[PDB]
């Protein structure tokens, strides 16, 4: 594995989605150890994607089993990081 087995990329995030909103959505699939919404270091503006870290890597397969993911009125794109 190139990235941690419990880590996922999450694209298509709405601007009004907070770190807490992100954590609460993925709590449905496993325990979320941590998460982040990536900011542009030059502008401070959101890049519109983030990362989530699960306690148990088994939760990643449960996220990917669900074909469609929706958060704060947007289709979000979870992927193995």
């Amino acid at each position: 594995n190139e990235e941690d087995a419990g880590k996922m990329f999450v694209g298509g995030l709405s601007w009004d989605t907070s770190k807490k909103d992100l954590k609460d959505y993925f709590t449905k699939f496993g325990e979320v150890v941590d998460c982040t919404i990536k900011m542009d270091p030059n502008t401070g503006r959101s890049r519109g994607f983030g990362f989530i870290l699960f306690k148990d890597a088994a939760s990643v397969e449960k996220v990917l089993d669900q074909k469609e993911h929706r958060l704060d009125g947007r289709v979000i794109d979870p992927k193995k990081a």
